[PDB]
Parts: C-alpha cells; sequence; structure tokens
C-alpha cells in the first residue's frame, strides 16, 4: 500500500537527450533516429525573441551554425527544417538508443512525466498534468527547454510535450512533438496570461478511491446524490462538469472499493462545501487533482514496463 | 520557476534490477558487477516466514534453487551467501551496465529516490525522506521487495536503501545496502510497530526558502526569534530540535532570499500557531518537511548528471 505521485522510469527517454547550441542560445534537443527535435527559438538572438519571424530567420542559418553535442560525442548536422514551432536537425547518426515511439497529443486532466534536462543532460524526473488551461505547473530553469513530457506503454514511450517557455504566473507551456501548442501561447518574448484554470473533478474523485483503498475512510457518508445535483455544486466551487463517461471509467474503482461513483460525489459535495477540518487525504490538506484514473488503477494493482 | 518533488534520472538504476525467484517467492534483485543482492526472506515458504532461522535455511539451499532472470537472459548463480538480512547471489556474468556506485547509509530526514519494480521490472520512480523513526512513506506493492532507493551524485550511484516490508500503519521498512536495518525491525513475519514521529524542522524550513525563492511571501514577518525560544515551540508541535548545524545548512538560502535563518523561524513559529488560514504555500495547504536544504537548492539552481 501506499500512494505517492509516480513517474515513469526515465531510461528510454535519457538516452535520447542532446545538447543543441545555436549562437549564444543552449538548451536540450530529442534525438530519435536521425533526427534531433528541438524548439525553434534557439535560432533567436536576445533581440530576436522579441517579435521574430522565425522563417526569415530560418532561411539565414546553415547546418554548421547548428552544434550537436551527445554526450562528449559531436553529431554533425546534415539537413534542418521548421515544423510548426520545433526545429528537426537531421544528423549524419542514427541514435542507437532509440526506444520504440509515438508522438502523441494529451487531453487537459492526463499526466505525464517530465525529464528535466539542462546542457542536454537529465537533471530529475517528476509528474505533471495538462491543466484545463493548457498549463502546467513544472518546475523549470533557464536552460531547460526542449526538456520533454511522456508515458510509458509497455515498451513504447509516447512523447506529449516539449518544453518551451514560462508565462507570468510560474507556469509552464510548451507543445507537442508535432510542434504545435498546447493552448493558446507563442513562442515569442512577449506578455501573455494563462487564463482562468478550474479543477479536473474526476481525478479528484479518482483520488479519494485511491484514499479508500489505502485506509482513509472518514470522509465517506451514507449520503447519496444526483449527477446533475453533484454538478451544481462543481460548478459553484469552479470544478470541471462530470460527465456519464467519467462515471464510467471510474466503473472498476467503484466496483473495487464497494463504494457508488455517485456516493463518492456525495462525499465530495460535502468535501467541498465543509472543508477538510483539520484532516488530512493521503498526507494532503487539499483535494488532489493530478491523478487520473489509470494512475490510480496502476499504482494502486501494480503495472511495469519492459 | 516552480517547485516539484523531484527524482533522480533512474536509468542507471533500471540497468541493474533483475527478478529473483526461490520456490515460490518471487522479488527483485540488484546486479552489481558479478553479485545479485536481494532480501534473505527470499529463501522463505510461508510457514517459515513466521520465524524464520535464516541460516538453517540457507544452508538446506543449493545455487540451483536460485532463477535469476535479467530480462530474457538467465543469469546461473555459482555461489551464495548471506550478508545481514540481504542475500549475495554470485553469478557468472558481470553486469556490463553496472554503472560507479556506493553504498551509503543515510540519516534521518535525508531523502532518496525509489525506483520501484516488480519481476525485475521497473514500475516508477518517486522521492522518499527517512523518517525521524527509521520508516519510509512509500508506495510498494506484493513483489516489491528488492527495489531499491537511491542518489545520483555526477555520475555515481549511492545506493542506501533495499526495501523489505511493510508495517501495520501502511508505512515501509527496509535495510541498507549491507542488509542492516533501518531502525528497530526485523524480517520476520510478526506483529511490529513504528514508533511515534516527528517533524523534520530543518527541513520545513528550507521549503519555506522554496516558496520564497518561488514568489509565495504571504507567512513572512518583521518578527524575529531566538534559537531556544523557537526551539520550545517546535517541542510543543512534535518538531525535531533546530541546530546551530542546521542554521549553518541554512546558510545559502538565507544569504540568496535575504531572510535571516531566525526570522525565517519566527515565521513558522507563526504558522504552527495560526496554521494557514486557508492559504497555500507551494501548493500545499500543509507544511511539507521532505526537502533537505540541498533538494531545494539543487531544484532551485539546475544541477544535473552525467
Ligand atoms: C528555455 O530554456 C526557457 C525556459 C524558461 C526559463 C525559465 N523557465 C522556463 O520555463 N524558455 C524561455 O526563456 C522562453 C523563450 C523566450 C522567453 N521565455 C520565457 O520563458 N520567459 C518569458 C516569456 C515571455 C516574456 Cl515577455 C518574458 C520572459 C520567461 C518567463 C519567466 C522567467 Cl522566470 C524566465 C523566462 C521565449 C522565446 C518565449
Ligand atoms: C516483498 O515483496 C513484500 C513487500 C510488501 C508487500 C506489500 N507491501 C510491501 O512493502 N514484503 C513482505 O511481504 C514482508 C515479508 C513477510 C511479511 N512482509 C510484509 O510486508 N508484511 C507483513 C509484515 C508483518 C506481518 Cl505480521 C504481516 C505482514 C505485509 C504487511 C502489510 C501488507 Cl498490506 C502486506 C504484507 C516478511 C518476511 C516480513
Amino acid at each position: 500500500s501506499g500512494f505517492r505521485k509516480m513517474a515513469f522510469p526515465s531510461g528510454k527517454v535519457e538516452g535520447c537527450m542532446v545538447q543543441v547550441t545555436c549562437g549564444t542560445t543552449t538548451l536540450n534537443g530529442l534525438w530519435l533516429d536521425d533526427v534531433v527535435y528541438c524548439p525553434r527559438h534557439v535560432i533567436c538572438t536576445s533581440e530576436d525573441m522579441l517579435n521574430p519571424n522565425y522563417e526569415d530567420l530560418l532561411i539565414r542559418k546553415s547546418n554548421h551554425n547548428f552544434l550537436v553535442q551527445a554526450g562528449n560525442v559531436q553529431l554533425r548536422v546534415i539537413g534542418h527544417s521548421m515544423q510548426n514551432c520545433v526545429l528537426k536537425l537531421k544528423v549524419d547518426t542514427a541514435n542507437p538508443k532509440t526506444p520504440k515511439y509515438k508522438f502523441v497529443r494529451i487531453q487537459p486532466g492526463q499526466t505525464f512525466s517530465v525529464l528535466a534536462c539542462y546542457n542536454g543532460s537529465p537533471s530529475g524526473v517528476y509528474q505533471c498534468a495538462m491543466r484545463p488551461n493548457f498549463t502546467i505547473k513544472g518546475s523549470f530553469l533557464n536552460g531547460s527547454c526542449g526538456s520533454v513530457g511522456f508515458n510509458i506503454d509497455y515498451d513504447c514511450v509516447s512523447f506529449c510535450y516539449m518544453h518551451h517557455m514560462e508565462l507570468p504566473t510560474g507556469v509552464h507551456a510548451g507543445t507537442d512533438l508535432e510542434g504545435n501548442f498546447y493552448g493558446p501561447f507563442v513562442d515569442r518574448q512577449t506578455a501573455q496570461a494563462a487564463g482562468t484554470d478550474t479543477t479536473i473533478t474526476v481525478n479528484v474523485l479518482a483520488w479519494l478511491y485511491a484514499a479508500v483503498i489505502n485506509g482513509d475512510r472518514w470522509f465517506l457518508n451514507r449520503f447519496t446524490t444526483t449527477l446533475n445535483d453533484f454538478n451544481l455544486v462543481a460548478m459553484k466551487y469552479n470544478y470541471e462538469p462530470l460527465t456519464q463517461d467519467h462515471v464510467d471509467i471510474l466503473g472498476p474503482l467503484s466496483a473495487q472499493t464497494g463504494i457508488a461513483v455517485l456516493d463518492m460525489c456525495a462525499s465530495l459535495k460535502e468535501l467541498l462545501q465543509n472543508g477538510m477540518n483539520g484532516r488530512t487525504i493521503l498526507g494532503s490538506a487539499l483535494l488532489e487533482d493530478e491523478f487520473t484514473p489509470f494512475d490510480v488503477v496502476r499504482q494502486c494493482s501494480g503495472v511495469t514496463f519492459q
């Protein structure tokens, strides 16, 4: 037993991480087969970053301007192209450590692991959720751009995020691996703002089930509620609406604990209207929303990755 | 910016993890050079685990009873010996993925990363602290024994923990890699209890500094206090005494923020006596104590590992 915010083992992604330097900008790239992917704002100077025309900036670049550094081995760049907000640097060596992989785009409310990197060297791994407002609450310092987010399915790495920038509230924005931003953000050094967030209701319910599985039961009650009457309460506390598909997805956790989904909704309703009154749930004094139903089932059942 | 509970990249440890099966018990082993380390209770049956005499049990074993499984390659065991509560299985192949490593024993209050494993396959990575009562609050299911805890220093893996058991409160107990238990626990299926815990005061102060660095300032005050008068408050709220060495260790964080350590103590005193009054610190509604001063400096500065 126990419940921890758990990242995927990072070894398969560590073997893909390289350093990309152009001019005075150094960031991280992702090396898969003979392509290195990295944020296109590597081609910018300090005054380029204010309102850049990236097509103009890129035509003025040469293959030899891009220094790609894989550990202590230099990778010769033999082609370059831009795809949306990422650069694809074609190199003369295929990465012998390339795992089986996919480029997937995730939905708000879904989670992934982030391998934070600096100078092509991995620094730490941690779990993130895509917020409803398409930001992530990460841990990123200067030089972290090009660090990626991912999930692992059995032996396959599904890359879903590449890091590009920090917003004024200290949250983070980036792209999928096709270079398309999550949310209404642009890779320009201009004033942008996250936009209002909401709490991921289905994830909070999943975490309440994790708690019950682990022996925290004090928030349970005999009461029940209808889905419509729960969603009236959710709206008022800035929670996302709960759909019948969310109820369906929570089915297995409901069956394992013997607590009906709508009964757990009644419990959540009381927690929202009363607070916790000095008690904790799974070591937290807040309702936690960055665990999906899948994350709960995985951890409270023990799936591995080969 | 941002602050996350961050684990070390796990790739170097992933390459050491193997499956050890003996009789009807399967658990994980750690393969370094030509030795596989694993909990000695792998040699036990169901009724052996109640009050085992491990010396007697081990003399009745043969090398061929131990099935060691490294991915899809079987490792032939050519010797076995017991060291305290771990078994050392000498195998006929040195692990070509053996990183540079050390066996270190950590202190309560220190943190490490855990690579949770099942059937020799890594499942997830997360950060733990050694509690003052020598337990850890982990996430461990059946078959997780032999999963290890570690820190990484530059290129060197310092292994500090091997997992052995869960206690009745749902916390976890294990050994260092010399097989010596952390705390007063034994690898017997008998009733044992954690013993009273305390909060790691120096770590809470480090986390308050992390918060300030990241722009949470509402808990700051003009007040100050003496070290002796702070420790009178710490005792009452079941916090560990703060020593002058703790004050010294917090020096760099104090200098970076411009907030004197004893001033931050006055802030902590007020938080203990008043609570938080509906506000949060770094996304938590509780005072968090599983970040060391080192963890804060590392993350709020950006050290990597090659
Ligand atoms: C790439 O390594 C870096 C990652 C940043 C650095 C700190 N945390 C991060 O996530 N990305 C950037 O520096 C991008 C890049 C230029 C500006 N930028 C950025 O993150 N910041 C920024 C955005 C808009 C404005 Cl008006 C000013 C700065 C930024 C915000 C906050 C902080 Cl503390 C640092 C940098 C591009 C081209 C947008
Ligand atoms: C090894 O894979 C396993 C890891 C356990 C399993 C669930 N969580 C864990 O950390 N370790 C054990 O099963 C050890 C092993 C026998 C008993 N044991 C153990 O963890 N449990 C236990 C300890 C004492 C008593 Cl009286 C009864 C059980 C245990 C506690 C709680 C739960 Cl939910 C499962 C198992 C050894 C030889 C102590």
